[PDB]
């Protein structure tokens, strides 16, 4: 609520809840971290949607608490004090605090203060799933998982393995380049394509109506809410690049067909399958950490019926997949998305822009996330309710 | 229009426009680099009064484009794809433009597209003189180069070298460094002062009247516009610098009398002639780049009859006259121009200094270019026209 | 006066002038360096409340001057010209300052100038005391010194020696962490506690009324303003440091009382009396330098009746009392400050902190700095007053 220009979201008249949400839609899971990176006893800290979090594994399962003492406003992991398993405690006055429920339960300096068990420090619920830490970042009681994930990332059998970094680019710039039709021009050169022997066109010549460019999908019975891009279904892909009648480039004439599935979901994952072979999907979410930067966590799935298929596919994961395409095939679109910045940095290239045709899903996604976001992250959740009003 | 507070432009009265053109005078010739550095279908990238800028020679002939592409917004230059002579294509989504008018002839990803033909990338003429290359960063047909250039420096025999550099100051705080008469005391200790016997006096003593301290040219054949230092037809020079009556500093008592015509001339160039010796002279640009850095754009002309005179003169002025004087003399006017920087960096060093005597040549000039200027870039100049209003 | 937002003001009635003296109280005397770091003819620069100074010492006394040229506003440090031993020259166009007044003398550049002998640059009174600089950052006549330092720093047998730098924080910041009685928990694992066998709680468990916390002095001889730390008084001093009743911590049992007398007074100074030693005092000042940065003029002071005790003295506070208490044990309170910086740095942290007991000191400090200050510094004052207003 109110990160924009006033003036700039009335311009934008429809999706002005999605170019205000600069600090990404507050009420919603996001993925963090691998289960692998955090473990017994080992505190670790992050920012997400601009809140400074800490994350803890205790008897085996997570807590997380907001990373800044009620007294001072001190980051807690300047210092980490954990003196109980149960407990943290500040390391400036010793204001501790339970990890369970966030409650000061005691302060070392004065036990004796008025202040104990009247205070309590903002707790997140943390879910683990498919060896991915998944932070609810809201308030009340969460919603399944389920609902902010893309289909079939839950399924038992779907052997989840990825790769997280931070990407210095807005969520949105991220969620809109990786849900672009035409953006695949970029891709045209990367060695996945070659060494995969993919089929890979250089772009698409759009048929059919408006609304048959897309299936907006708010209809799930879990309440996913996402949007398909059908550009393929009515449209020729281009294969041959001309300027002034003249091929000037070729798209790829590879024998796999992958990502005729693509998909973008609220709060912002990408679902493209199949790929990057045509046995496997890959999810991946941009998440809001503040107004420069996202998370970029990858991840690729692919059926496992026994531990033998698992283990074979983690090995080919790290030989192969992991390199040549979260890599090899996904790094050009981190620069693509970090090119975007300048434009889009003062908020008007949302109204500067000039789409054409492809965009249609860009749009269909922008109007999407406007109306099912479950809200607005602003700067007030982040620096906190005051006291004294 | 409007890059300063109000309020300020107010309380400087006619300087208003003069100290509202931060950002440069818009619809003015300015050279950005040297004709020998951009060579046959090598793209160079450019920064000119805020705008991002793409140049290129094909068949001989320079091109100029804005480096922004019309879809996304992104520069084009963080990868360039010239597949034809005469275009460029977009690396994201392959909007083709054509460098001789700008416009998109063709779209990669989709040649069925509607906006194929319907949209025009921003161009600015672009001219070579003197083996100097020159951007009209303004709009509509521009007016005769000579126009914006001081008298003499288009002379046929006038053969013309120089040097260029980015210099961390706005261009205004150097362009009224160079037209300081005072300044030349920090130039005291130049190694050109005494290696090459020249005559400097530490500074002057006004005589006459006020109208009598410079010379307003505005009745120019060609249009020039400019202001030249008369401070020495009634002043005479001080060579004796006393504190309390002692002399603690004399000046130079060389037998080479230089810089006895000073002007400086819109856009920003200044001519000071004879120097660094009796038979040159030397012109040089204060080009804005943005708000906080200008290119230092130095220039010395010598009259040459034939090749065998242009040839010494150049081996003259790569062992003595650059390093000498272009480097020897004139580094001190840079940390100078970055001295000045505080004091005027939040708009008020114009209204809160204290001139006395000698600046009334500046005074000069800042009339003479609030009046005469084509006009003031500001940053909507820069973030381009608004769609949809 | 007016450097936090008004609303933020409003809502901290009563330290509405602590919370926006953010860049410090103008009127008072601040140590910024020690006698034996400026020789004679040594000009040497600094900022203090955000003012860019000059000092100087000639025939063995300190001078102060605005290092900002009257003329373009250019620091005259840049590149220092003394020509005489009264006087400063500018390096620019040589406008000359006397040291002991700031009159324009002369003008090397133009003897004739009207301006010679009708401006003067803005001086401040210096004093040097126990080895301190101290520059009187402030409008007509000083006050006594004595009025700005903690009782005894200025008796005749009290041996100063110190240690300055310049930290990251507010001073604000400094002195409320310095004055804080609780803050001792994290000087828990000082070496000095160990290696000088200080006996050192962990806390304080309040008693009696808010009152009897703090004795506020403001009925001194010598014009002193400040606050003393009672909470040992009527309170019992923590050592068992509990997590659900189970002792977790405890403190330090050695023999050596320490720190019984706690006093802060304005501008910011804090007295620690005896520490680090039973016959020793500290003596330290939290300087504005900017809104980000003070000064951490440490000082430990002990009686010495002859030449040898101080002799004696000053080898001791080298190899011991330097490097184990004031970087031993105070070393930990630079980064404390500094982790509180987020928090404030919005000025919000004055009304989103939570506090409690022990913080009445802090409170009583804020009031009474609030009260007894003798000027808020304000942006005004430093970029100067303006001309033609
Ligand atoms: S800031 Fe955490 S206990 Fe004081
Ligand atoms: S941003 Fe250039 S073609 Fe899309
Ligand atoms: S700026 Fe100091 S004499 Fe001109
Ligand atoms: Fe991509
Ligand atoms: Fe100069
Ligand atoms: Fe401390």
């Amino acid at each position: 609520m109110a990160n924009v220009d006033e003036a700039i979201l009335k311009r934008v008249k429809g999706w002005a809840p999605y170019v205000d949400a600069k600090l990404g839609f507050r009420n919603h899971w996001y993925p963090v971290m691998f289960s692998k990176e955090i473990n017994e006893g080992e505190p670790k800290t992050l920012k997400l949607l601009g809140e400074n979090l800490l994350v803890n594994r205790i008897d085996g399962k997570l807590y997380c608490l907001k990373d800044r003492c009620l007294h001072r406003g001190v980051q807690l992991s300047v210092k980490v004090e954990c003196k109980t398993k149960s407990t943290i405690t500040c390391w400036y006055h010793a204001w501790t605090y339970r990890w369970e429920d966030g409650v000061l339960c005691d302060i070392l300096t004065n036990p004796t203060s008025a202040q104990i068990g009247r205070q309590k420090l903002k707790t997140y619920p943390v879910q683990e799933a498919k060896g991915c830490v998944f932070i609810y970042l809201g308030d009340g009681d969460p919603p399944p998982l389920a609902r902010d994930t893309p289909p079939n990332f839950l399924d038992d059998d779907m052997e989840i393995l990825g790769k997280n970094q931070i990407i210095k680019s807005n969520w949105r710039l991220a969620v809109e380049n990786g849900f672009d039709p035409s953006h695949i021009y970029i891709h045209k050169d990367s060695i996945l394509v070659k060494d995969n022997d993919l089929a890979l066109p250089l772009g698409f010549a759009p048929g059919g109506d408006r609304k048959q460019q897309t299936r907006v999908v708010d209809d799930d019975v879990v309440g996913r809410k996402g949007v398909y891009d059908l550009i393929g279904e009515h449209g020729v892909p281009v294969f041959e690049g001309t300027i002034g009648g003249e091929v000037v480039r070729e798209g790829a004439y590879g024998e796999k067909i992958v990502a005729n599935d693509i998909s973008i979901w609220l709060p912002g994952v990408l679902k493209v399958n199949p790929f990057p072979n045509p046995d496997m999907m890959q999810f991946e979410w941009y998440v809001p950490i503040d107004e420069n930067t996202h998370y970029y966590f990858q991840t690729l799935g692919k059926p496992c019926a026994n531990d033998e298929e698992r283990k074979k596919y983690e090995q080919e994961f790290e030989s192969k997949w992991k390199p040549m395409a979260l890599e090899g095939f996904n790094n050009d679109d981190i620069w693509a998305r970090e090119a975007m910045v300048d434009f889009y940095a003062d908020d008007k290239g949302w109204v500067n822009e000039i789409l054409f045709e492809s965009d249609e899903a860009i749009v269909a996604w922008r109007k999407l996330a406007s109306e099912h976001n479950q809200g607005i992250q602003t700067q007030a959740h982040v620096s906190g309710l005051e006291h004294h009003h």
